[PDB]
Parts: structure tokens; C-alpha cells; sequence
């Protein structure tokens, strides 16, 4: 059978890739490998027939190996991708397992902050702080010169911070933080960025009801 992964369409629009992060590791990690595979797309607010077969509770991404055991969870699907195609190798040693952990809940609290002495742009800009010091002396990624499966999952994440923090704030990475700016310019250029990545606008749309 056939490897297989159903993720997120635009709303309305079940042809277009939608914009969830962890369909975007998955994704980002099949073309990484260079595994032959089908993506399905699903719009959520109109799911059909054959996908609530598959995911009977409508949760995205699900994965199948080519066994036709349907499985979800993103850091599930990575992880059995890495054991069953393990060339090329995306593993990230443990030490740097939790590097960037809170700059996503960081991010998403300060989206949603409508005060602005509540602590939340200066506990994520701690937490990218972090990151640079990180990034600076054991970089120019998460594990060092290769990217690997650690990238694929916090990549997606700082281009929703990008993208919507930009729009609804008019607040961006400071560049200041010139090796977090480095890893952001060198991991969004990849080829498997460029084509997994969603249209800025169906991020937004996505990110505007939550505000």
C-alpha cells in the first residue's frame, strides 16, 4: 500500500494545503526523506465520508506507514517514520530534545494578550533569547550543521510566530538575535519549507478567530 498523510485544506477551500504546524513537520519530514507518499487534504469544516473512516474523530495529521494502519500524533508519526525509514538519518540527540520548547505557548499567550504590561512579549522574547544562545554556540541548527527532526518540528512553529505576529501586533524577532534570524533564514529556504509551507493569509485566517 501506498505511504499516506491526511492534513489540514484552507477552510472552504479542500485543493489548497491549510495551516497546521504539526501536518508541516509530518510533512517536512516525508520530503526530508525523500519517501514517495500521498497527501490527503481535508477541510476540517466539512469533513467527507472517506476521512472520517480513516479518523472517525477527525483528528490531523494521520499517517500510514504503507500497512494500513492509520496513526496520529505528530511527534508519533515522526518518530515511527525515523525507525522505519531511518536513511537519512533526522534524528536530534536527547540533550537538545527541549531546545525552543516554550516559544510556541509563549507566542500564542502574547497573540492573545490585550494588555500590554502583562509580562508576555518579555517571557517570549526570553525564551528566543535562549534560542540564540543556543543557536550561537552549538549551531547554525538546533543539532549543529544538519537539520534534523527537532528543526522540522520548531521550523513550522517560528513561521507562525513570524507571520502572525507580524500581522495582528506589528511585532517581529528583533534582529538583534542574529542566529536565531540565521536558523529562520536557512530553514525557510529549504526546498521542503518552500513547498509545505501555507500561503500566509490561510495562517492568519486561521490564527484571526483565536485573537
Amino acid at each position: 500500500m501506498a505511504v499516506e498523510v491526511c492534513v489540514k485544506a484552507a477552510v472552504g477551500a479542500p485543493d489548497i494545503l491549510g495551516d497546521c504546524p504539526f501536518s508541516q513537520r509530518v510533512l517536512l519530514t516525508l520530503e526530508e526523506k525523500k519517501i514517495t507518499y500521498e497527501m490527503k487534504l481535508v477541510d476540517l469544516s466539512n469533513k467527507p465520508e472517506w476521512f472520517l473512516k480513516i479518523s472517525p474523530e477527525g483528528k490531523v495529521p494521520v499517517f500510514n506507514s504503507g500497512d494500513g494502519k492509520w496513526i496520529a500524533d505528530s511527534d508519533v508519526i515522526t518518530q515511527v517514520i525515523e525507525e522505519k525509514f531511518p536513511t537519512p538519518s533526522l534524528v536530534t540527540p536527547p540533550e537538545y530534545a527541549s531546545v525552543g520548547s516554550k516559544i510556541f505557548p509563549s507566542f500564542v499567550k502574547f497573540l492573545k494578550s490585550k494588555d500590554a504590561s502583562d509580562g508576555s512579549e518579555k517571557a517570549l522574547l526570553d525564551e528566543l533569547q535562549a534560542l540564540d544562545e543556543h543557536l550561537k554556540a552549538h549551531g547554525p541548527y538546533i543539532s549543529g550543521e544538519n537539520v534534523s527532526a527537532a528543526d522540522l518540528s520548531l521550523g513550522p512553529k517560528l513561521f507562525h510566530l513570524q507571520v502572525a505576529l507580524e500581522h495582528f501586533k506589528g511585532w517581529k524577532i528583533p534582529e538583534n538575535l542574529t542566529s536565531v534570524h540565521a536558523y529562520t533564514k536557512a530553514l525557510f529556504s529549504r526546498e521542503s519549507f518552500v513547498k509545505t509551507k501555507p500561503a500566509n493569509q490561510y495562517l492568519i485566517a486561521g490564527w484571526a478567530p483565536k485573537v
